[PDB]
């Protein structure tokens, strides 16, 4: 009787955290031996955003990693991760990621029973629409998609759009009838959940990031042998440099077949319509400085390096 060992997730296997995920069954089979059988269950087939955490709390599934986006009910602290124009670019959030604050952060949760074992990276947010947005004024009145996140909505709120959260197995379809008229996601979700072929407009923002945290009962988790826990800890490290080493490469390569499809126009920010955006979205930030705890900001804001210039 193999040990049945479950990991779900909502996005397509052809992705930075579906391919990860693959690796991990591959690697987690081959150094137990065949003791434990990984099943991998993508696009919300097992379950989605709603449901994933309590899923991990009943023991219905084994491994999870949500969006940095999802957390606001566990801890108040990782919902750092969506503070708007916080990070630059990848690298910072890796900076971060691998510091001592963003370590901490994997224990955040520790007291409700979950604990992450590694972050994975997606890429960086790009948000589109039915129209052209270059300037933060364009998305007055319209309705965005959101995760369920009280600084997403916030952030909305303050271009005086109207943020909705829906589960991300919904978006598609929400775009495609008319029920949100945008949303913010990185290439690969984009392409491959076809938000690009319901939006006619995407511009390349960069204003937030989508990455995870791998999440495991802690019960459950440390009282698994120190061989069985050993063999999938080993798997894990190996998955997770696997996602590091392809999650650009696949952004690179989804933003490259949506912009080939013809479907949706691509627009590039200039300096003062992106310093405009900036401007509009940095408001939220002292609204939610006293519960994320400014020391932990800082330390964000401090994990961007610019080259001289
Ligand atoms: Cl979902
Ligand atoms: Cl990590």
């Amino acid at each position: 009787q193999p040990i049945v060992v479950k990991f779900s997730h909502v996005v397509a296997d052809n992705t930075p955290k579906g391919q990860a995920a693959i690796k991990f069954k591959e690697l987690a089979e081959k150094y137990t031996n065949g003791k434990v059988k990984v099943e991998v269950y993508p696009n919300s087939q097992l379950f989605g955003d709603a449901k994933e955490m309590e899923a991990v709390a009943l023991g219905d599934v084994q491994f999870i990693a949500p969006s940095l986006s999802k957390f606001d009910k566990f801890t108040k602290q990782i919902q750092v991760f969506d503070l708007p124009f916080l990070f630059n670019d990848i690298a910072a959030v890796d900076r971060f990621q691998a510091g001592k604050q963003g370590q901490a952060l994997l224990r955040s949760m520790e007291s409700k029973n979950f604990l992450g074992l590694a972050y994975w990276h997606n890429g960086m947010k790009q948000i589109s629409a039915n129209r052209p947005l270059l300037k933060p004024e364009d998305a007055k009145g319209l309705k965005f998609r959101i995760q369920a996140s009280d600084i997403l909505a916030a952030q909305f709120q303050g271009l005086n759009a109207t943020p909705q959260k829906l589960a991300f197995s919904e978006v598609y379809q929400a775009l495609q009838v008319g029920t949100v008229d945008g949303q913010e996601n990185t290439w690969s979700n984009i392409f491959s959940q076809k938000f690009y072929e319901v939006q006619k407009d995407i511009t390349e923002s960069d204003h937030g990031v989508i990455d995870y945290m791998v999440v495991v009962n802690a019960k459950w988790w440390n009282g698994l042998s120190k061989d069985l826990q050993d063999a999938m800890k080993k798997a894990m490290d190996e998955a997770t440099k696997v996602n590091n080493d392809v999650a650009g490469k696949l952004n690179d390569e989804a933003k490259q077949k949506i912009a080939s499809s013809g479907a949706s126009k691509i627009h590039q920010l200039t300096p003062e319509q992106r310093k405009q955006w900036v401007e509009a979205m940095k408001p939220v930030w002292a609204k939610f400085e006293s519960a994320i705890g400014k020391d932990l900001i800082d330390a964000a804001v401090a994990s961007n390096d610019t080259k001289t210039n």
